[PDB]
C-alpha cells in the first residue's frame, strides 16, 4: 500500500531523522509562517514565493527538521513531508496519461493518509498551466485530501494561481527573499 508515495515522493521527514539534511539558517521567520499558514482551517497551503535560487527548498527541508526535532505545534507532531519527485514521475514514463496516471496514484496515497502527511510541489504552476493536473489537484485541497506546500515566482503565483479561485482559495503567498552572502557561505564544511 502507498506504492505511489514510495516511488514519485522523497520522503524530507526520514532525511531528517536520518541527519541527511544541511541545517538552515536565517530562515526561523519563514519555517515559522509556513507552520502557522498549514495550521489554519482554511487557506492552509503555503506557497513559498521568491525567484529560483534564492533556497525556497531550504525552508521545506527546515520544516522537516522543526517536525522530527519536535520544535513545532502539537498537531504538527509526528508529521510527514513528503516532497513529489518529478524526476521520479517521468522516469520510464514516457508519455503524459502515465505521468498523470501516477500523479493520480499519488493524490490517492494521500486521500488514505489525510491530515498526516504535507506534500511539498516545487514548481507548482508548472502543474496547473504552466500538463494540467488541476483538475485532480482543486478538489484535492477543497477536501484537505492534499495538505501542501508549493513553490513558484511571484509572476508564476500571479498568472496560474491568483486568477484561478479554486486555486487560490486554498493557498497563501509566503514570501522569500534572497539570503545573505554570511547565511549561504555557512552551509560549507
Ligand atoms: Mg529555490
Amino acid at each position: 500500500h502507498m506504492q505511489a508515495l514510495k516511488k514519485y515522493t522523497i520522503d524530507l521527514t526520514e532525511r531528517a531523522e536520518q541527519g541527511k539534511l544541511d541545517p538552515v539558517i536565517g530562515r526561523d521567520e519563514e519555517i515559522r509562517r509556513t507552520i502557522q499558514v498549514l495550521q489554519r482551517r482554511t487557506k492552509n497551503n503555503p506557497v513559498l514565493i521568491g525567484e529560483p535560487g534564492v533556497g525556497k527548498t531550504a525552508i521545506v527541508e527546515g520544516l522537516a527538521q522543526r517536525i522530527i526535532n519536535g520544535e513545532v505545534p502539537e498537531g504538527l507532531k509526528g508529521r510527514r513531508v513528503l516532497a513529489l519527485d518529478m524526476g521520479a514521475l517521468v522516469a520510464g514514463a514516457k508519455y503524459r496519461g502515465e505521468f498523470e496516471e501516477r500523479l493520480k496514484g499519488v493524490l490517492n496515497d494521500l486521500a488514505k493518509q489525510e491530515g498526516n502527511v504535507i506534500l511539498f510541489i516545487d514548481e507548482l504552476h508548472t502543474m496547473v498551466g504552466a500538463m494540467d493536473a488541476g483538475n485532480m489537484l482543486k478538489p484535492a485541497l477543497a477536501r484537505g485530501e492534499l495538505h501542501c506546500v508549493g513553490a513558484t515566482t511571484l509572476d508564476e503565483y500571479r498568472q496560474y494561481i491568483e486568477k484561478d479561485a479554486a486555486l487560490e482559495r486554498r493557498f497563501q503567498k509566503v514570501f522569500v527573499a534572497e539570503p545573505s552572502v554570511e547565511d549561504t557561505i555557512a552551509i560549507l564544511r
